[PDB]
């Protein structure tokens, strides 16, 4: 009755890490003069080059100059021997405005509450009694790592760390009645570009030791857990030079590390009438409602939009067996409970409030109580 | 006990779609002249511009001027008026070497089967019997929706149709012994740029009447069907003009429209080695070989990987109770039956082979029996 499951996660210098928390520290930076900012900003990384891309409509007045290289000096990319550096790349910005055949269609003219939706789409939520915070372990433990690896970093204990950094974790569950328990894990990868100096036998074992040892329980490791750390044998070029970045390519990452399911839509760089976002965020708020209120013990939510439109086209929960209540009730509950048009999403999640630079690094859900993880008292 | 659930798909012109074509037809360039070409190319597309960035090292001399232009031609982007021009575009370019650090860790001095994975990663494969082709009907009917538009524009019969189309397509479903049966369809989106000319009245007679009756069976529209055809009232803005397009920013319409799961990998730009693509391929090849042979009605398939390492770190299987065999027997059958190394898949799949523009819209799976659709014949 026991099978494995993989997820993995990446650092804050990952390449496309970089250009999620970039598109998101210029998405704050607008709503912070411009709270109704409309914002839909791809990054794209490569050697020496930032990127910015897309359309932007906005009353704030943003030095990008400014905010993409104090992000990029935040992740710790700031020399040359580490293969980027803020002081010296190259910022390209290629922003216009909103397209007006959109924002005709989507907010001209439009009360609030009954803004359309910025785009079609489909969107899930998942939630996991499995931990606390509501999350697959198979992801928790693979962002832990990661931000183990940066905190070694910057605290000089482990010097020849750089920040780009890949983790994965397979956990070996037992099916409890549609829920799911972690028992062991499994296989552990971990991928860091490091300095020229240091060798891969002092990696290794500060990895075991001071990186996993130090994240993971030790009753989940055992003499048959495998470990495959620094498996390429040699990561010092890395960063966007090793790899190119782009905005949205992490969106498993982003989510829940291949449990539950995902619509495509990319989160970062996009203002709250983007639904790939926002209904996505309501529909964690949603799943972990239904958890934490007892309804359920796991869950996946999908919504869906028509642009133009407010309410969603369609709403559906699957709670793998694991609520004595139908799918069907579960659902009237959700509908008496929840009003998932954008324009009431964006005043019971704040979604003006400039927070999202924070969301774009280990994962959106699962952390630091942002207003989609605080469950709603469910009235039924 | 019935259900609704969504899935979308996107024309040959939307911006990321022209992304991801542009990125293979520059891969299936390279390898017309170089079977081991390594290639991952990005593509990225705003107003007037097509930038390719990435690593690719190969034998082969690309005029990529020549390439990125032709793949606009053949989609459509042929003037000023339509928002695009493959005549007059930009075309940039920001492609280095594969790093060394990447090849000497995953191929450099291993035999072909031997070759290490090119990164960590999670991959899915699924197929469910609902439909011949062992795809969900919810994408496979956004699809051709799409299809049925670039036909209509080709053929002149719709000559106010642009190239930039999005479609989304809601079933309700009856649960049958953790099958699924298709019953209806609940409601179907169309938008689609066009000329500024045509009105809104005889755009959405003509894609009810034209577009949704000669792609969707009456039998499954009704009095109840809902339809959003142009819902933003105005889409002449349209293509990378509209919106910025990026590689791997619709991998949900590349697979399997919310259905099954995803690890996150883009598919398009890649060669064989980048395990994103190959191991995907691989797994919707199991799970469409486990569904043809009878074994499930219904599948799911995770593996995963380690950069630098052959065989996979775990092979996983979900069969959604539609088995008569356990999972841990059907594990069984498939490690038997199939070899996952991507050095055996290239063989298998036949993945040096240049037929990637082909699979770069309406989605990688379901149809044109590529190797990974045609079942294996398994032993058991
Ligand atoms: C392996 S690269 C993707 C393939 C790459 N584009 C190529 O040209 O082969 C993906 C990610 O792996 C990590 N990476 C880069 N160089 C690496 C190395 N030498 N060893 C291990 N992981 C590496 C970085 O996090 C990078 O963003
Ligand atoms: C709605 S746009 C995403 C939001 C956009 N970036 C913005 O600035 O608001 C996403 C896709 O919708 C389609 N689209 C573009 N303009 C549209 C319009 N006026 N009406 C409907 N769909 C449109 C195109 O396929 C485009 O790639
Ligand atoms: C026995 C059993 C009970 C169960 O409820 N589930 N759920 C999932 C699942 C479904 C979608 C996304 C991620 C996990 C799986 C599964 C396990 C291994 C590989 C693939 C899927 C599963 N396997
Ligand atoms: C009753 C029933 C039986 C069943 O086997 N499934 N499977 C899925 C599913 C799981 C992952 C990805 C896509 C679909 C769902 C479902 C339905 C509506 C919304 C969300 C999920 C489901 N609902
Ligand atoms: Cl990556
Ligand atoms: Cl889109």
């Amino acid at each position: 009755g026991t099978f494995l499951f993989t997820s993995e996660s990446v650092g804050e210098g990952h390449p496309d890490k970089i250009c999620d928390q970039i598109s998101d520290a210029v998405l704050d930076a607008h709503l912070q003069q411009d709270p109704d900012a409309k914002v839909a900003c791809e990054t794209v990384a490569k050697t020496g080059m930032i990127l910015l891309a897309g359309e932007i409509t906005s009353r704030a007045a943003v030095d990008y100059q400014k905010v993409v290289r104090e992000a990029v000096k935040h992740i710790g990319y700031d020399d040359s021997s580490k293969g980027f550096d803020y002081k010296t790349c190259n910022v390209l910005v290629a922003l216009e405005q909103q397209s007006p055949d959109i924002a005709q269609g989507v907010h001209l003219d439009r009360n609030e509450e009954d803004i359309g939706a910025g785009d079609q789409g489909l969107m899930f939520g998942y939630a996991t009694d499995e931990t606390e915070e509501c999350m697959p372990l198979t992801i928790v433990l693979a962002h832990k790592l990661n931000a183990k690896l940066a905190e070694l970093r910057r605290n000089g204990t482990l010097p020849w760390l750089r920040p780009d950094s890949k983790t994965q974790v397979t956990v070996q569950y037992m099916q409890d009645r549609g829920a799911v328990l972690p028992i062991r894990v499994h296989t552990i990868v971990i991928s860091v570009q490091h300095d020229e100096e240091v060798c891969l036998d002092e990696m290794r074992d500060a990895l075991k030791e001071k990186v996993i040892k130090a994240v993971v329980p030790a009753k989940y490791l055992d003499e048959d857990t495998i470990y495959h750390l620094q498996p390429s044998g040699r990561f010092v070029i890395g960063g966007p030079q090793g790899d190119a970045g782009l905005t949205g390519r992490k969106i498993i990452v982003d989510t829940y590390g291949g449990w539950g399911a995902h619509g495509g839509g990319a989160f970062s760089g996009k203002d709250y009438t983007k639904v790939d976002r926002s209904a996505a965020y309501a529909a964690r708020w949603v799943a972990k409602s239904l958890v934490k209120g007892g309804l359920c013990r796991r869950v996946l939510v999908q919504v869906s939009y028509a642009i133009g439109v407010s309410h969603p086209l369609s709403i559906s929960i699957f709670h793998y067996g694991t609520s004595q209540k139908s799918e069907r009730e579960l659902l009237e509950i959700v509908k008496k409970n929840f009003d998932l048009r954008p324009g009431v999403i964006v005043r019971d999640l704040d979604l003006k409030k400039p927070i999202y630079q924070r969301t774009a690094a280990y994962g959106h859900f699962g952390r630091d109580s942002f207003p989609w993880e605080v469950p709603k008292k469910l009235k039924y």
